[PDB]
């Protein structure tokens, strides 16, 4: 949780710009707890307050939509608000070349129709998130996977049988929800492990022209920064190009 | 599991009729599992084969599907099948008069789709079930409400303000999925505490008549017998009219 | 159309205090077209348009949301807003004593949560709405029910069997949709006829408390105030207690 | 009527191999009536009851789960049956190279996870839905393309600015329903038209990969042969390597 806050608040102060920036996607991180927590504080700031007052923040789902309200931010919808202007949000692994595994939450679809809307897209994370080299290094519950509730069968089959899946399951909704996770667009999800991804890109078209698939966990070429929080308070930032920086 | 699977086969032996019933409820149970299974137990013998192998077995959603074909039963819909001969599920509590609290799987609808659409409703459980008198006596979580998604703050309302529950939180997915749970049937669930239930007949309808309620985890005169597993082997049974042996 | 708009006018005219009213219920009607035009002219009025600029419009469903932004007028939550201070919506029919049928639109479910939320509630029609006595005269075409889509089958034969339907079908979606209609809340539309309706309140409970069923379009004890366009431009009214006017 | 059940017909007697097939698809065709009709017919035959009586029927949404059981056949799941031996289906466009545009009824997904589940896929229509070369000739109301419902706006844009769509539009439902059409699998319905189609397999790939489609009615090197009734009694047969007969 240390860590967390600590790569939430340099990612806002860094990349929001208050002149610029008006429309912002607000991800369904544990992390963007503290992203949400920052930009409220904004609004807390006489300096700050009629800028902020006026920022539109566009949701991921439901934990996004109450951070968004419990931080007295206003709450827009993507669909009123299609040109976001800056989103961050979570991940569950970063590689070395800012691709992403997401849906950790099972709410990869509207995290990725947010964050494909934006400008400006930042990863905010805590330092067991940055892979040494590649997506499914120390992840290693498989890529989610959204689907359509009645191709559970096909899909699986077609990832084992085409794509080569090393393991596949239907996530399912635990002690809270006996059987299959329904998401927010009320699909079912699947876990696909692939070991190491070594061509994210490749795997992600290959998943998404099946039969049944709805969206990856798979977020390819959006990521423009990833911030790292540490225990320690120190925070490392991932950039384009393999630069890396404290 | 050990006292789980003794009072599913009683329940089953002593009431599954051979002569008399094809249409057979499968419940969403994690007790149940043992109901399948000695169903299961009597197609795979020579003597009853030719019987059981005409069954048709109604779920109650995914597990309960998954139990029935898992154990080489036949699946039937209850829309093709809507008289239901005998039907078997678990409960999270049952009281004197075998009213129940169900849904802490978040299935209750399907449950009681097809339990009410039963000539005879059998309740399997461990001892642990069984209050001493009234329901939400051991069970302190809540009744489970299944309600349409857009309604929840209205519904929370009108519990805590109408109906004066002692606590109301919409059940979040936990790890598996962040946010509200979603049902089978592309429900929220609300968990509502009303201290102990001493009329949940009347309290059923003061919910199901509320604007946003699809259905109660309530199942009120339905049940005609519930069967509790002791780890010790032994099994109680409940009936209608106070009455209780083992 | 015509008269339509006439109802529209006079009802948001005579009703909508810009001194009390800033959260505005805008219902799914074709007749409320008229309803939102009006209140968007209010805001290009330099007189109203500070006032007007802070309502927020509370919508029933997609041609309402649409009708709201079209208007250039704020758009709120239900979830955000659950205090409605008014709420302006069409009738399938309407009787003598302001009971309605609504739900010709399937929208019933979303226009109830809206409508009996709010701290008045006002109809606005065309004068065929308006019926001699009962609900069932004019509009022959049954109670709009919104039902879990598995319960289809239980729920008619509950309609028929135990309420004594004359008639029951599940809405079929026509030349746009092969098979049921699908409601915004991911349901079915069954249309019951129960030709005319001396009770329509004791009628509500009973569909209300049926396994399978969501909400009904029986709206009862809610509307104050019916406006009623004629296309010679006059427009009629009724009130509670029979009383009815120019 | 009349040339659409001549088609069917021969569709089946030519293809279905009572010998062979046992898991058969049945599409959500006006004209696949007369497919499950024929079939039907054969199990009312005392020569192939006993072998028809075997066939296990998946269906494609609700008209066609009706039209099975309507027809006396048994139905099965996709989900239980996924390897289809044979299916038959109907198409809003046929072109020269058996490439279908399908979802006139918004039943698209379910038609193609069952058509592309079978080892044969055939078409029946009316002649009308030969085009003399291209998709896009005759059928002028776009490809259907399911998508989530939060993305419209995303995915309209998408289809306009990055895929140069002549026309998108949210499909309405009617009378039926007000505002969006909502699929068997809780899905919005787009129709892009995008003139006459010269490469529909490209086009597919690339609709399919935009954030928010679920899937389109664009169904690709799918069809093994299409029945093609004319009200005359003829019926025309259109083939693989663009060969046709009578």
């Amino acid at each position: 949780e240390d860590a967390k806050r600590a790569a939430a608040y340099r990612a806002v102060d860094e990349n929001l710009k208050f002149d610029d920036h008006k429309i912002i996607g607000i991800g369904s991180g544990s992390t963007v707890v503290y992203v949400a927590e920052r930009i409220g504080q904004y609004l807390h700031d006489p300096k700050f307050y009629e800028v902020a007052s006026k920022f539109i923040c566009i949701p991921t789902g439901f934990q996004s939509r109450n951070l968004i309200l419990d931080n007295k931010l206003q709450l827009g919808s993507i669909e009123q608000y299609p040109r976001i202007d800056i989103a961050f949000d979570g991940a569950d692994e970063v590689d070395e070349n800012l691709q992403l595994i997401k849906g950790g939450g099972a709410c990869l679809f509207q995290e990725k129709l947010v964050s494909t809307s934006a400008k400006t897209f930042i990863v905010v994370a805590d330092s067991r998130k940055k892979s040494p080299k590649h997506l499914g290094k120390n992840w290693r519950q498989g890529v989610p996977i959204e689907i359509v509730p009645s191709s559970y069968v096909r899909v699986k089959n077609d990832l084992l049988e085409q794509l080569h899946a090393e393991k596949v399951d239907i996530r399912q909704g635990g002690s809270a929800k006996a059987g299959p996770v329904v998401t927010d667009n009320n699909n079912f999800i699947i876990d696909a492990d692939f070991g190491e991804i070594s061509d994210p890109r490749k795997l992600h078209r290959e998943i998404k022209l099946l039969v049944g698939v709805v969206e990856t966990g798979l977020f390819i070429d959006n990521a423009s920064k990833a911030y790292f929080g540490n225990s320690d308070g120190s925070v490392e930032v991932t950039e384009k190009h393999h630069h890396h920086h404290h």
